């Protein structure tokens, strides 16, 4: 579940 690394960084910076 990589993308989710990704989709959860967008809520952060």
């Amino acid at each position: 579940g990589l993308f989710d690394i990704v989709k959860s960084l967008v809520s952060d910076f």
